[PDB]
């Protein structure tokens, strides 16, 4: 009984619109009287390579942007750019605008994604920002403009807007200020993602989730120093854990009574001597897409 | 009595060499039997724009790399690339190699820079990784290959190698695995740095340094919520403070007896109603290049 769960998506659902320029349609986010969407809505087929966006934008009329909420057009009366996003000023304030913030997320942090085509929601899934600033999503042509978010009590924190699919089939996007996560750019030029690594802080959190859920077999038989843990773990392509991360595990260490370095030690033995044929929470493989915050949430 | 201080530079001084290819000479770092240096040592004048480094490297002989420690050549017997760095295998193990680690640093963290020309040290200064992944250094033509570092007890943590000067006169570089900090690339093409912001976590730390040093006038007359602090501060181009940062100030909050949100409140009033004609630690301006760790260190 421990599962990836998404946030309920209803509050974000009533912000989703479609935005069409020419023959190209993608998703936008409608909040108050603004629609946010990827500025590549404005590109034609023959210049996705080196689009001059500010030149393409300045020659475009308000009327060229067809914005629809369901069957209902929303007249665009302003447009401007914000980094890699467009802000379109519309007709009408979204009567469904929830309480919201725009947040820029850190590598390792998880959010829910509401996957959309043609302004309509298809599904919600939970994922993470990877150490290499990509995300492992599930997105098809037309997904661009889909948003990632977290929700606390009554406030939607928007953190992600989908822009690109990499050659390896992972994904890249921006915050809601239009700023890319990672060294990526919105044009179809040859780029390169960093080698990815395992989110160590998250794998520990999920080992704490296991203990809380009653799973104890892998508890540590040997001791470790922070440094000695890092020397082994890096070899398995795990992120270095810093003292800042150690400090992040304090509350789960306090609630379980397992010192953070004792769990670091369990993790080392797991990697080395392993489950080999064993499971933790019913899982082969060490799960690295739950934060300390998610564990505390769902437990 | 509170000053920017650099780490003593002696341990890093005996790692500094010069590396010359053709007519181009820069600095390298000699540890054990490897010299690390920026791979742009290999570029000629007419292709700094789009250097094909792996092609330029593969056609280069070991002998083309002239490496000198003082007056003394060190024969290069291997070369390879690692991201934006070269690793040259040499003759001789540095008898002056200290205890060391390679660390990748976070925005906001400070290190000392040992500025070098032609393998010789000229000066040391303390600085920070900016939220926009540049550094505000003092570097002239030939500085490339200079290193940033921290030292704890007896171990040198290398974090930075200098590569580029931006149009605005700030600076860009890599970790010691050759990976750029920030979305920058080592070629003289048109690029762009993010708008920079003030390191909030650091300005608070420096207000704690003030209290410890006996400066109390600006202590808060009104209260604040984390959120309400952020709403004001962002307006002054300060980074958002997260709960993770709040947690980082715990020990200085414990040692001074000033709750972190009380200091957040002081900072808000300072920004709004201000020192206007007043000083804190003898400073006009709020200093944002000391970490919580530096304050605790020098206090
Ligand atoms: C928009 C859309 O749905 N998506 C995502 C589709 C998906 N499977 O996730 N976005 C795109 O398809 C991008 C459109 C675009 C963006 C900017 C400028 C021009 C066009 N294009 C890509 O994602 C493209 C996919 C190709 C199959 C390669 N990505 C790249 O070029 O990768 C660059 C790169 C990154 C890192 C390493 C190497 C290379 C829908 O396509 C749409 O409406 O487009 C309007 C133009
Ligand atoms: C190496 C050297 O000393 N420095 C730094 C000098 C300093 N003042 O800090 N490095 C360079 O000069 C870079 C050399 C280089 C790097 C890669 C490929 C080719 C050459 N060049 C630059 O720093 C250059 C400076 C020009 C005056 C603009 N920078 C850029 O091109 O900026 C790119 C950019 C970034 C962000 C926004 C916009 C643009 C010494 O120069 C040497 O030995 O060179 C060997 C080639």
């Amino acid at each position: 009984g421990f599962r990836k769960m998404a946030f309920p998506s209803g509050k974000v659902e009533g912000c989703m619109v479609q935005v069409t320029c020419g023959t190209t349609t993608l998703n936008g986010l409608w909040l108050d009287d603004t629609v946010y969407c990827p500025r590549h809505v404005i590109c034609t087929a023959e210049d996705m390579l080196n689009p001059n966006y500010e030149d393409l934008l300045i020659r475009k009329s308000n009327h060229s942007f067809l914005v629809q909420a369901g069957n209902v057009q929303l007249r665009v009366i302003g447009h401007s750019m914000q980094n890699c996003l467009l802000r379109l000023k519309v007709d009408t304030s979204n009567p469904k605008t929830p309480k919201y913030k725009f947040v820029r997320i850190q590598p390792g942090q998880t959010f829910s994604v509401l996957a959309c085509y043609n302004g309509s929601p298809s599904g919600v899934y939970q994922c993470a920002m990877r150490p290499n600033h990509t995300i492992k999503g599930s997105f098809l042509n037309g997904s661009c403009g889909s948003v990632g978010f977290n929700i606390d009590y009554d406030c939607v924190s928007f953190c992600y807007m989908h822009h690109m699919e990499l050659p390896t089939g992972v994904h890249a996007g921006t915050d809601l200020e239009g700023k890319f996560y990672g060294p990526f750019v919105d044009r179809q030029t040859a780029q390169a993602a960093g080698t990815d690594t395992t989110i160590t802080l998250n794998v520990l959190a999920w080992l704490y989730a296991a203990v809380i859920n009653g799973d104890r077999w892998f508890l540590n038989r040997f001791t470790t120093t922070l440094n000695d843990f890092n020397l082994v773990a890096m070899k398995y392509n795990y992120e270095p854990l810093t003292q800042d991360h150690v400090d992040i595990l304090g509350p789960l260490s306090a609630q379980t009574g397992i010192a953070v370095l004792d769990m670091c030690a369990a993790l080392k033995e797991l990697l080395q001597n392993g489950m080999n044929g064993r499971t933790i929470l019913g899982s082969t493989i060490l799960e690295d897409e739950f934060t300390p915050f998610d564990v505390v949430r769902q437990c």
